């Protein structure tokens, strides 16, 4: 719920938020106004959801989608980054291509005998698979795949000749990344696009040649399938090379690019006379919409050079081999509105009216889908695990779910909380601000918190903000990783809606290399509380740019977002996963509650496995921590928060009878409503399997215990709702999402919360 | 009534349309009108309720 | 199931090289038989369905809205495994137990 | 010896005894009377003694009759239980059917040499077992069989 | 294993191998009863406890 007040929005929240963005903490707010005006017309695709797999069966194979593909491990991987994925690639591909003989074995291991090239005969050996581990043996797989992809350069020229083998079928995860920003990404995506090619290129040739010797008749490849697969291979490989800055290549091109940009003046440096009109620049000059390059690059790091532009240049290269247009990373190339086109909003706040409290935000899944699976790993060798559907734990956790589908997705926090502020009149007006008011996102929070950063509290330096800082090679420099999209949510809704452009880069106390961005005004309504400023000329200045937003009329999605979710496993069957482990185990949740009375524990336990309770352990089910309920729950676990604390200060000083009565039923409302849809989701099963487990346990613990004439029991009384809380967690335990942080925190609000019956049920 | 309207969340006061939920702890709560009418005689005290 | 008599191994003078051929034809279909083998539906599903169902039947104190019911039962499997209610308590076994399926 | 008394039946072996059988600890003996009577008119086997063995011995094999012996082996089996049976087999028959190379020792094994399918020729070896436990080696049986089994297959 | 069976509340102390075997003593064991309950003297409902 990380947040910021106008005044306080620098004054606190100063450090997610962008004036800071860049450098300028500085004297005076960024700003002022100036000379450049425009907007860039682009960010490009929408990456999220969509998630799916592929197939990298096929030796015969596939240009330029693997890296592509490679670029998907790297999120998930482990070593980064990405320029580092493209270098330690560089290292093995050297090897492979470098070395005639580490090929001596795989030339046995087909027609690979002794002798050569065994001429017309065809010979029974070739897995899919199963040379590949044969190849698996020389280097191992810092992520292989050079382990499955080199196989398929190996299958592809050694399979066009009755020399084509082992069969197989591949399958690899869909995945979620962001807005997506950060100058080195550009790079990273030219290393990659360099694999992207010069990749491509070891890919790309190929030979329908000597087959073997043909001759005779396909035939005794002398070494020469080994020594072909080589021989221009590496030298393909020789033939291989690409060269210029993957920081280079663009860093130039981007300060060229603010040059352009930058109202106060790019001066020298200028459009230039076959410099540009180049038609790659024009609307990379357009494509500033990608913007915030030299915000992005100038805040960060504090210089580039263009060094190499030549003057034909850039251009013609200099400019024009651009990873950007390879469009590779969900980086999200595309029109303007779209991830526009999903955004949230808020409204509507009041009296004053725009100050208070606002929320934008959006539209969620939930899909109830999730699944089972069982990692039966074939082999060691490395990790892999077939796996399928084992169905009845992943059906039902959604068939549950749906009437979790009941509550919770997102609007019940926005509209509740934002309601809220009728409660709490009034209009105080402008004291507090002003809000972030604005703010919780599947975008991140999803983001770090699915890869156990669990980012969405790390705003809290963001908010905080001096940056977390505490560095490991996972670690803040992931806080990092959150940030640069982070910063991205304020500025996308402000990027559509209203294009009011410089502004200047802010001059500063220092540091005029190019630091620009535009000043984001738009109109404004009369009558102000707002910001640092007061500006009533229809609009804000502004270095907000959001509060325009804020100012910004509610508007309120379209925006129609909500996941999607995969289908991995009928693929499977037929073929092998990789996302994994990621998943874990991770058959949790197991509990045992205790049951009231006087003088008496009354203690009731619930073994996992029960709820499903099928007998009596699935050995090794493995279930993602599949996200996206996390994060939409964990902004319900805050407001239910944040409102309750507004409500009941309210009525602790104003003050005085008015405000208390109306908040307190109506906490009271909240409270009842709680109980019982908790009820709902808690009970409704399997839960209610729980619930029984509750009379079960309990009961015989009774009867175990001894003397029941007074057992009471579940006629009503809490002791009646009690059941329906325990069956509360438990379904909200079973989830992949609570923790159990919030079932107390629930149960504890709950439960004076009022519970105050009757009414169940 | 300036209580019902008052205990008509919390009020008015914010005037809008609002009013939603919790209507069988205002039995229970025309039971918090108790202090305007007493009643151990719960009758209307359960009466007030009714209407 | 299925198996083959089949490329023996060439037949093809005569039999005659199994490429992999009889490696190959032992999975190729066979997991692919694995692939035209699955299997599917609860077995703890499979029925407990099948035995709520059996309980409403049996169940003096009705099944309410469950029914016999119109290509439901008469099914010939299910009447006589209404019969096999002898295999009785599934629900007592059932009910017992666990306090639930549907 | 264990037992009970009509009155403490359910007054002491009252647990093993059925009134509890339900639920019903309960307030009042199960029982008063009412609704739908009947009578399933079915158990089935009679299963006990009827002491025998199976030879699964040959390949051409069976449909079926080998998972009844399965059944056998799960309660024997230290693994309990059948539900555990049938999957964690199904896992090592996944791991068969997906891999087409563990497949490349089986074929050496036999008729498996280098080079392929060596024609009329026929090759003097296959022991009955001894192929099988050349199988034996890919996964170790946490109940074979599928050792003997896959063999037969 | 009766003992407790008899004794009735269940063992319980469970081992993969361990009452959960008492439990696997136990479904037969009801079934002593009642299968000469069951032939000799059909004679049905009864109901279900409500309970």
């Amino acid at each position: 719920g990380f947040n910021l007040k106008v005044k306080d929005l620098n004054g606190s929240a100063r450090g997610l938020t962008q004036a800071f963005a860049i450098g300028e903490l500085k004297n005076q707010l960024s700003v002022g106004a100036l000379q450049l005006p425009l907007q860039f017309t682009r960010t490009f695709s929408a990456s999220m959801t969509s998630e799916l797999l592929w197939e990298v069966g096929k030796g015969n194979i596939d240009p330029v989608m693997y890296a592509r593909l490679f670029f998907q491990y790297a999120q998930a991987g482990g070593a980064l980054s990405v320029d580092e994925l493209v270098n330690q690639f560089t290292e093995y591909h050297q090897s492979t291509a470098c070395n005639p003989e580490i090929w001596r074995k795989l030339t046995a291991y087909i027609t690979g005998s002794s002798n050569r090239a065994i001429k017309a005969d065809a010979v029974g050996k070739v897995p899919p698979t199963a040379i590949l581990e044969q190849l698996r043996t020389l280097a191992p797989s810092e992520h292989e795949l050079f382990h499955h992809i080199t196989t398929d350069f190996v299958c592809h020229v050694l399979s066009p000749l009755g020399f084509i083998l082992p069969d197989a079928a591949y399958v690899y995860r869909v995945g979620r990344t962001a807005t997506y920003p950060n100058f080195y990404a550009l790079v990273d995506c030219v290393r990659a696009s360099d694999l992207r090619r010069m990749l491509t290129a070891l890919s790309s040739v190929d030979s329908k040649m000597l087959q073997a010797t043909f001759k005779a008749k396909g035939a005794l490849a002398p070494a020469l399938i080994s020594q072909h697969l080589a021989n221009a291979a590496t030298t393909a490989f020789e033939r291989s090379r690409g060269n210029f800055d993957a920081n280079a290549v663009v860093s130039s091109v981007l300060t060229i690019l603010g040059r352009l940009w930058s109202p106060s003046t790019p001066k020298e440096l200028d459009p230039s006379a076959r410099l540009r009109n180049t038609n790659g620049i024009d609307q990379l000059r357009s494509n500033l919409a990608l913007f915030i390059a030299y915000q992005d690059m100038v805040k960060q790091r504090g210089r580039a050079e263009v060094i190499f532009s030549d003057e034909e240049l850039s251009s013609t290269i200099i400019p024009w081999f651009i990873e950007a247009m390879s469009e590779v990373s969900p980086f999200k190339l595309r029109p303007i509105n779209e991830t526009t086109s999903y955004i949230g909003q808020t409204s509507a706040i009041d009296h004053m009216g725009q100050p208070s409290h606002v929320v934008v935000y959006e539209d969620w899944q939930f899909a109830k889908e999730i699944t089972a699976f069982t990692p039966v790993k074939l082999a060691n060798n490395s990790n892999q695990r077939f796996l399928d559907v084992e169905p009845g734990i992943s059906d039902r956790m959604s068939a549950t779910l749906a009437p979790i589908g009941n509550t919770f997705a997102v609007s019940a926090f926005v509209k509740n909380r934002t309601a809220v502020y009728e409660a709490v009149s009034q209009r105080g007006t402008v004291n507090s601000n002003g809000a972030e008011m604005t703010l919780g996102f599947p975008s991140v929070v999803e983001r770090d918190y699915a890869l156990d950063r669990d980012p969405m509290v790390a705003i809290a330096a963001l908010r905080t903000g001096i940056v977390d800082e505490s560095l490991e090679a996972r670690a803040s420099n992931d806080l990092k990783r959150s940030m640069f999209n982070y910063y991205a949510a304020v500025m996308h809704y402000a990027v559509a809606h209203n294009p009011e452009v410089v502004v200047s880069e802010h001059q500063g106390v220092a540091a005029e290399q190019g630091s620009l961005y535009l000043v984001w005004n738009v109109r404004t309504e009369l009558r102000i509380p707002v910001g640092y400023n007061a500006i009533e000329g229809g609009s804000i200045r502004t270095p907000e740019p959001l509060e325009a937003i804020a100012y910004n009329k509610p508007i309120q999605p379209s925006e129609v977002l909500q996941a999607k979710v995969l289908d991995l496993a009928n693929h499977t069957t037929s073929i092998h996963i990789w996302p994994w482990h990621e998943a874990s185990t991770e058959f949790a949740y197991e509990d045992a509650y205790s049951v009231t009375i006087r003088n008496k524990r009354y203690t009731a336990e619930v073994k996992e496995f029960e709820l499903l309770g099928l007998g009596q352990r699935r050995e090794r089910v493995r279930i993602l921590k599949p996200t996206v309920a996390h994060a939409i729950i964990q902004m319900w676990y805050s407001w239910f928060v944040e409102d309750d604390r507004t409500l009941a200060a309210a009525r602790r000083t104003s003050r005085d009878d008015a405000e208390k009565l109306a908040i307190d039923g109506r906490r009271m409302q909240n409270a009842v409503t709680l109980l019982r849809k908790i009820e709902m989701i808690g009970t409704t099963g399997i839960g209610a399997s729980a619930v029984h487990l509750a009379q079960s346990r309990i009961v015989d613990q009774m009867a175990g215990r001894g003397l029941i004439d007074d057992s009471s029991d579940l006629h009503v009384g809490i002791n009646r709702h009690r059941i329906r809380i325990w069956a509360g967690l438990a379904v909200l335990q079973m989830m992949g999402l609570l923790s159990r942080s919030e079932a107390e925190a629930l149960t504890k609000v709950l439960g004076d919360s009022n519970a105050l019956g009757m009414v169940v049920a």
